[PDB]
């Protein structure tokens, strides 16, 4: 009566003491994860952002431009050389 | 007593009211955590298959190519210079020594 | 009265209902935070490796390397147009006019 | 009775710690997710920062620029070799 009242009052205060224990970690928890994803998708739109800034599609345009320029310079010289070839043997025949 | 009988009747009240509580708050924890998966996985395979559709290597091969062109066009002017310098040196040997 | 036994042995039976309710989810939970990190750490490798395999650094190296022998040739060619010029130069002094 | 409610005191003691044991444990298995994820993406976005070579491709079309040039100078040495060659034919019996 005296000691069934204890009992009760007793599981009451230790439930609710459990109970909030139990309340205040799930709040950390959910703070844990709040802040967590919220660091992993951040980065993840840096990683996405830095390789777009590594973009160097134009770098290799222009060193395939400047490759074909001296293609031409190369062919211009090549012609040079046979007009040269030919004025060597032109003066050595000519001796 | 009706003591006994309030004491179990508050407590039980209480006992569902942080049950139902605790269950809401681990299911919106649950709820979080697979949103949060789902969200991120999504945008890093979009992140690895936008990786893989890159093809830099292409372009990399052709100025490869193109440069071996010009290498082996310089090695025939080589050739062609090393003609001219023997005619230049038999032109300079007979007018020199000859005449 | 019965009345003290029934009100409890509800509280008591619904209550281990209550608490295997979360155990459950918490279990279930735990379960997922496992599967997840797993699926990112997972992703995460294939990124490296899907960037690692994209790195060009070596191809580029090649390119460069090929380069060098143009630049090796073309000094080459320019050395012997500085011996043939003074070999013309010296033809001023042997060609009878 | 007393028997009713002291085994529920007990039964929820030990369902109580058997609840806060495994929050507990998700709470680190969490804070572990989190900092080895966010240290794999940081290594990730350091291996996108170390592999930009918009330079390197940048520095071969300037070496190119260079062998343009000196292939230029070359052909217009070779065209006063060509005109000191041609001089000296024009010197001779047959020019």
């Amino acid at each position: 009566d005296e000691l069934i009242k204890q009992l009760v009052m007793e599981l009451a205060e230790n439930s609710m003491i459990e109970a909030e224990g139990l309340k205040g970690t799930l709040d950390e928890a959910t703070q844990k994860i709040e802040l967590g994803f919220e660091s992993l998708s951040s980065l993840q739109v840096e990683t996405i952002q830095a390789i777009q800034a590594t973009d160097y599609a134009d770098s290799i345009k222009t060193l395939g431009e400047n490759i074909k320029i001296l293609d031409r310079s190369m062919k211009s010289m090549m012609e040079t050389m046979r007009l040269m070839m030919e004025k060597i043997d032109l003066l050595y025949a000519s001796t």
